[PDB]
Order: C-alpha cells, then sequence, then structure tokens
C-alpha cells in the first residue's frame, strides 16, 4: 500500500499509478501506464508503459510510446513516438 503504486519513489501522488517503483522517481501531475522507474525524474507528463528512466521528463501535453531507457540520451528508441516533450538528464 504505497499510495496507489508509490512504495519507494514519488509518482506525484496524482498521476497514473499503473506501475510500482524502485527507489528513484519523482513525478508531478503525470500519467504513466505500467512504466518502470529505476532512475529518472518526471514532471507534468503523460506517458504509457515505457522503459524510459534516466533523465527528467516534462510536458504540458507530451505523449510518449514505450521507447527505452533515457537520461537526455537518444538510446535505441528511434521507434519511440515522442511529441511535445522536454527532458534532459536527471
Amino acid at each position: 500500500d504505497g499510495s496507489c503504486t508509490n512504495t519507494n519513489s514519488q509518482l506525484s501522488a496524482n498521476s497514473k499509478c499503473e506501475k510500482s517503483t524502485l527507489t528513484n522517481c519523482y513525478v508531478d501531475k503525470s500519467e504513466v501506464y505500467g512504466t518502470t522507474c529505476t532512475g529518472s525524474r518526471f514532471d507534468g507528463v503523460t506517458i504509457t508503459t515505457s522503459t524510459s528512466t534516466g533523465s527528467r521528463i516534462s510536458g504540458p501535453g507530451c505523449k510518449i510510446s514505450t521507447c527505452i531507457i533515457t537520461g537526455g540520451v537518444p538510446a535505441p528508441s528511434a521507434a519511440c513516438k515522442i511529441s511535445g516533450c522536454t527532458f534532459s538528464a536527471n
């Protein structure tokens, strides 16, 4: 019972708790769907089940699609669909 799905990190206590957390995540008014954390930072973002956790993710209307790890890095996610998003390391 860690606030919906926050048992170690912070999903903004107001986003989409559709996935537990590891020990390094602080989102703000966002929407994630079965997404992993491990190491990353969110803030005003609407993403779905995505393995992107490295840098900070923000967007008043950002839309991601799965993709892979992040961290201000492109990574092998050329197949990822990101539109209207602002991120850069965490």
